[PDB]
C-alpha cells in the first residue's frame, strides 16, 4: 500500500500516464517506478480500458493511481488512490472523501489515498482551509499549471509561483498531512526530501518518450556524418 | 513514399513498434521517424486496432510499415510496405510479391514495399537466391535473431554472425535491391551509409522507453542524496 | 412487453447483471428469466458494450432492463425499462418521466417502464409523494441497501427496516403503481404474491455464480476423501 | 481549416454522422464532403471510437466536426469544431468559448469553431443576445428540431417556424457571423447562397442511406416482374 | 430461414457488408432485405465484433450469411449460413461441409446454408464436379471477380464470361442446387428469375452509398446556381 | 506454478471458461480454484481481450491455462500453460513442444505447462506414443468428446469409451507424466486420486452457471405457490 510505504520512511516515485495501454503500465513498473498516476483527464480512454489498466498496474505489482476530474466506478475497479486536479474550495474535499467511504457514512456501496492537486491560485488561498480535511491523505503541488493560471510561463519559473508551492507544503505538513511534489529537475527532489517529503511524481511518460527519442534519433543523424 | 524517398538519394530512419496505441505511433512521428514498423509478430495486437494504428500513421504523416508473419487485409487497411520474418527460401519471396499484386497476376482484388527480414541462417544461404525476385525491394538484416539462432548469444557479437551480415549486404546491393540495417551503435550508421545503405531500423519503442526510464529514475535516486 | 405481462395477470421474474458479457445475457435468457437488469451503476461497461447487450438481449427474446444513476442514449440503445436507483424526492421521478418522452412535452427525440428504487430512507418518508407522478410504473424495494444506509446490517433484517418496505408496497399498491420486491429468500416470494405483487428480482448473477461455484468446489474437496 | 475556407468565398458541404465507424468516415470524404459532423449525441459511441473517427477523417482530408451536448477531450482529440446543440442562453455560449481556450483565459490545458445549433424557441428568443458572443462562430439553423419543440411536425413546414429561421439569419448575419443552413430540399441551398450563407449541413448519413437502399430495393423488385 | 423462404418459392434478396456496424446492419434490415451478406474477407473485423454484427442482424429479423475465406467459429457465432469464395475444386467443398456438420461424422463439437462462390475460372472448369457434393445448398455466381482472374475488365462483360455463368446456373440447377446471381442491372433480376433463380445479392453496402452520396452531393452543388 | 504445486503432492482444481470476461476470471478465482482454463476454441474472443483476462487472472492469483486449437503470442502473453485439442499424432506434440521453447532449440524469441488433450480414438491408439515426447507434462483426458467421435453419446457412458480412458492414465503414469481428468460425478474424483492423479477439471463456468440459476428460477416458481 502507498500509506504502509510512506509510515515506513520510504520515498516513492511515480510517474503520469498518458498512453492506455497496458503495456506501457508493465513498462512503467519494471523501471521500478512505485506507482503510476493514469491520466484520465486528458486521456481518450474508455472505461474498460481504465480497469484493464488498474489490473495490468496489480499484475506488474506496481501501485495503480487515477487522477480524474465516477468516482465511485474509478474506486471499484481497484484503485489505491484519486488525485482530485484543481481543487479550489474544502467543499471539494470534504465530498470527496465521503464519496470513497462506506453507508452510511459515504455515498459508495460495497487504505485509499484520497488526494487533492493544487493548480489555481484560488487552491493557494485555501490551502489552510483544505489541508484539514478528515479523510484527506495527500496534497499534490502542481507548480506548472498554478503559473499557467497565473498568465505566466512555467519556462520562466518566477518567485510567487514557488513562494505559493511552499508555503503549501508548510501549511500541509504543518497538520501533518503527506506533501507530494513535481520536481521540474532531480536535485528539486534532494530539496523536498530534506524537509521531509516521500512522495515524488517525476514527469509524465509521454513526455519523457518524446524528449528521449526525438533526442537520440537527432544523435543518430548527427553521428551518421 | 518510401521507395521515393530512396530514390531522391534520402536516408529514412525507422523503429519497431511493439505498444499497439495510436498515441505511441503519433509520438514516434513527433519524434522525427521517417517510417514505423508496427510488430504484429509479437503483440497481442486485435485486426481493427491495426487500422487503428495505420490511420493514426496516416494522419501524423509517419509512414505505415507492418511486419507480419491476411497479407491482403494488412495492404487493405492502407500499409506502405510488408516486412515478412525469417524468410529462408525463395519459395516464400514470390508467393508474398504476388500476394501484394492485382489479379489476374496476382492473389489481391481491388508503391507498397515488399521486405524480407533474414533471421535464419538458412536465409542467409539463399541469399544469392532470394535477393533476385521480381517484386522484392528490401531486404533488412537481422543479426541479433541470426545470432540467437546459431546457439551464440548476440551480446557477443562474433565474426561469423557479422560475416553472413556483409555478405547479405554485398549480394542484396549487387542486384540492386534496397538494403535495410540494425545497427546496435549509432557510429554503425555511418559506416553503412558510407556502403550505400539508406534504410535504418534504431530498436524498439519499448526497447528504447525501458532503457531511458529505469536509468533516469536510478538517476533521480543517486540524485535525490 | 414488461407491461403487457403486468397487465395479463403474469408473475415476471429478473435478475441483477453485473457481467457486461453478452453470452451473460444469452445464460440468463436460456435459464427462463423474463428480464434482466443490466446493471451500470457499479459496473464498469463502455456505451457501445451496453448497446451490444441490449442487442443479446433481444435476440435472446429477454427483456433488456437497465439500471442507471445519458437517460435518453440508454433508452435509444433499446431498453424496455430504466431503473433509477436512490430516488428521494419526487422532483427526480417527474424528471425521469419527460427525459423518456417526446418532445414537445419531454427532452427526448426521435412502453418503456419507468422505474424508482428506493434505497435510502428519504425516499421512504417521500413514498405517497414520490408514487403518484404521471409516467411512474413501477417501485423497486431496495431494503439491503436501505438497511446499510440506516447504520444497520442487512444481515440482521430488524423490524424497522421491513416496516419501511410493507410501508412502500401499500402506498405503491394504493396509487395503482406496480410494486417489485427483492425477495431474500424464496418463500417471500409466495408472500409478496399474495398481496398482488407480480415482479420479482431474484439476485444478481455475480452473487449467485460465487456461491454456487465455491460452495459446490468446496463439495467436490469434500467427496474427494 | 474551416474558417479558411469561409474566408476565401468558399461554399462547404457537411453531412451529420451517426455511424460511429471509421469506413464511413472514409465513404463521407470520398463522396466529396468537404466536413462531416461526428454526431455524439445520439450515438452510443466509446470515447476511444471518437478517437478513431477523427483520426479517420483527418487521413481521409475531411473537416472533422463533433456535435456535443468533455468539450476539453474532444477538443483534445483534434476535433476542428464543435457544434453544441439546444442552446438558449447566451451563458451556454460564452462558457463553451473559455472551455476552448487556454488558460489562464480559458478552461482548457496544452482556429477551433465554435458552433450553437437553435432548436429551441428560447433560443430564437434570445438570438440577438447569443449571437454576439466573442468567441462564437457559427450558429446553425435546425428548424424541424425546433418545430418539433413547438407541437408541429416539421413534415408541415409552417410560415412561424420559417420565420423564426429567417430572424436567426438576419441577427446572426448583422454581426458578421456564420450562419449554417440545413436544407430539406437541394433548391433552398441557392435561395440560402443568394443571401451569402457557406456552409450547409445536407442531412444525416444513416437517414440518406435508408431512403436510397430501401427505394433502390423496391425498383429491384418491382423492375424483376 | 432462408431454406425455408426458398423452399416455398419466395424470392429472397441480400447485399454485401463492407463496413462492421451494428447500425449498418440495423439499416440494411429496416431497407427491407431478406438477408445480408458480413463480408469477412476485405473487412478488418475483429471477432467479437462479428458477433456483435450477427446478433444485430437476429435481433434486426434478418437473415445473417457470412462469406469467409474458423468456419466453426463463426457457425458457433450464430452465422445461418456461409459463403466460400475462390472454390475451384470438390476436396474444398466436402470439407466445408463436414466443418459445418457434428462429430462423429464431422469436425464440428456442440440448416445452416452452405454456399460455394466461383469466382476463378478453375471453378467454373470444376463446377459439374463441384455442384453434386452431397451438402452444397447454393453456388454463386462472381462474374466481375471471374473477369477479373482472366485478365479482362468486367467493365467489358464480355460473351465468354456471360457463357461460363450461364454454364454454371445449369450445371448447378441440373443437380437441383440453388443459384445465386450479382446482377449488375435490375433488369439482370427479371432475366434470372424467369430460369427459377430465386437468390439474388445486390451489390456492397460500402458500394452503393459511395454512388449514392457523391452524386447526390454532385446535384446539390449543380442545383446551388 | 502448477508443477510446483504436483510436485508437493498438491491436487488442483481447475474449470473451463467459455465467457471471454475478466470478471468472470475473478469470480472463478475468488471461488477457490486453482487454475482456469481460458478456452479460446468455442468462444469468440479477441486477442487483446485474452490478454486481458490473463492479466485479470494474474492480477487474482489465479493461474491462467489457455485452451488452443499463434502458440507463441498466448505464451508470450502470460499464459502459464498451453492444451492442445484432438492430439492424434506424436508429430504435433513435438512441435507443440519447440514452439514452446527459445531459439536455437525453439521457434519462439524472447515453466509453462505444455498439455496435450485426448478427444479421438486415433488419440487412444496413439498413446504410448504420444505420451512420451520429452516436453510434454500432462495429458488431458476427454471422455466425452471421444465418446461423441465414435458415434455414441456420452449420455450412456459405455465400458469401451470408459477403457478408453484408463488405458490412458495407465499409459501416461507408466512414463512419469501428468494425468488431469474430467470427472463428471464429485466421486469420481476420490477414485482418480487414489490412483495418483491430481489434476481436475470441473465442467465449464457456462456449464454450471446455466444448470444452477434454471433450477434454482425453477424452486422460485415452485416455492411461490
Ligand atoms: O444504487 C444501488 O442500486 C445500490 C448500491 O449498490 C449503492 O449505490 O449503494
Ligand atoms: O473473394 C471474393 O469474394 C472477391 C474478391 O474481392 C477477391 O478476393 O478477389
Ligand atoms: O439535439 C439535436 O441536435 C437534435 C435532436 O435529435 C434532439 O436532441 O432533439
Ligand atoms: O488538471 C490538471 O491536472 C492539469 C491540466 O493539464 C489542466 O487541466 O489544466
Ligand atoms: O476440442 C475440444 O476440446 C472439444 C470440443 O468442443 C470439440 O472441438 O469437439
Ligand atoms: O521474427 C522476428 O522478426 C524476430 C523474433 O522476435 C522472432 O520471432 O524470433
Amino acid at each position: 500500500s502507498l500509506k504502509h510505504r510512506l509510515n515506513n520512511g520510504d520515498s516513492v516515485y511515480g510517474i503520469f500516464n498518458s498512453i492506455p495501454d497496458p503495456l506501457m503500465i508493465e513498462v512503467i513498473a519494471a523501471s521500478g517506478y512505485d506507482f503510476v498516476v493514469i491520466d484520465t483527464e486528458h486521456v481518450a480512454i474508455n472505461d474498460e480500458t481504465l480497469a484493464h489498466l488498474i489490473r495490468a498496474a496489480e499484475a506488474a505489482h506496481i501501485i495503480p493511481i487515477v487522477r480524474v476530474t465516477d468516482i465511485i466506478k474509478v474506486l471499484d475497479m481497484g484503485a489505491r488512490g484519486i488525485i482530485v486536479p484543481h481543487v479550489k474550495d474544502r467543499e471539494t474535499v470534504e465530498h470527496i472523501v465521503k464519496l470513497s467511504r462506506y453507508y452510511p457514512q459515504g455515498l459508495r456501496s460495497l487504505h485509499i489515498m484520497v488526494i487533492a492537486m493544487i493548480q489555481d491560485v484560488e487552491g493557494v488561498m485555501a490551502i489552510d482551509d483544505i489541508a484539514q480535511v478528515e479523510g484527506l491523505d495527500m496534497i499534490v503541488e502542481g507548480a506548472a499549471d498554478l503559473s499557467q493560471s497565473l498568465g505566466i510561463p512555467w519556462q520562466t519559473r518566477d518567485d510567487q509561483v514557488t513562494s505559493h508551492v511552499q508555503h503549501i507544503f508548510e501549511v500541509v505538513n504543518a497538520h501533518g498531512k503527506h506533501f507530494c511534489a513535481l520536481p521540474r529537475e532531480d536535485e528539486d527532489i534532494a530539496k523536498w526530501q530534506a524537509q521531509g517529503v516521500q512522495t515524488f511524481i517525476l514527469g509524465d511518460d509521454r513526455g519523457k518518450i518524446y524528449r528521449h527519442l526525438s533526442a537520440s534519433l537527432a544523435t543518430s543523424k548527427q553521428k551518421g556524418d
